[PDB]
């Protein structure tokens, strides 16, 4: 188990909470090598103007909050900010939109991150079976995830082989390998199999967790996860 991780873990648990914000859950990916862009939490206004002039324009906004996990229902999250007048406009955007939503909110801060390149969308997920234990599914995402209903799924820890296979039996598949460039399947294979090391880890820690979006690049040149949520169990 790698310390970090259950460092961050406990933190959240100390704090009696369940839920882990965006930042917290890519702690706990970063520590496993999954490939998470630099990002920073900007406590203050003047706080993310300097961190958005560190990474450069244009910039994401993210509002960071326990009680506002579902960032685009509140509408919490502001894209493609290009410079610091509308950084600042968008800064009291959304913690207007946060006090609509939940007034009574722990706000944590704001991530500060940048305006990945998009690339093919995908979803890997993680629940855990009252019977089975965790399991880890893949799947594409896009708006019509749950009209396609196209997910496989192995029990965790998987080995490459479950890997290779659970991404090459999703109906949408031909897709992947272009039907066209193809995607970088290494690079899902190596997300797979680091998210299963990470949950097999942490199986006691862990109830579900998924990361969504991941964007994958074309062959040779990896993916990056864009969001991620993480559920703990208690006690």
């Amino acid at each position: 188990m790698k310390e970090e991780a259950v460092r961050v873990i406990e933190e959240v648990l100390k704090q009696g909470r369940t839920a882990m914000v965006e930042y917290e859950a890519k702690q706990v990916l970063k520590a496993y090598g999954l490939p998470v862009p630099e990002e920073k939490l900007a406590k203050t206004l003047d706080e993310a103007l300097e961190y958005a002039k560190e990474i450069g324009y244009p910039v994401v906004l993210k509002l960071m909050s326990p009680q506002i996990l579902h960032k685009s229902d509140a509408k919490v999250v502001m894209l493609n900010i290009k410079n610091e007048e509308e950084l600042k406009k968008k800064w009291e955007e959304i913690h207007e939109n946060a006090k609509k939503y939940r007034p009574d909110a722990e706000i944590l801060g704001v991530l500060v991150a940048p305006m990945l390149k998009p690339g093919r969308e995908v979803i890997i997920g993680v629940t855990e079976d009252p019977q089975f234990g965790h399991a880890i599914m893949f799947g594409l995402g896009g708006i019509f995830v749950e009209i396609l209903k196209d997910v496989t799924f192995r029990l965790v820890p998987i080995t490459e082989k479950d890997a290779r296979k659970m991404i090459q039996e999703i109906k949408a598949y031909p897709i992947l390998a272009g039907a066209e460039e193809p995607a970088d399947i290494d690079a899902i294979v190596d997300m797979l199999l680091k998210v299963s090391k990470l949950v097999d880890d942490l199986k006691d820690y862990i109830k579900e967790m998924d990361l969504n979006p991941v964007f994958v690049y074309n062959k040779g040149e990896g993916a990056v996860i864009v969001d991620s949520r993480i559920i703990l169990k208690p006690k």
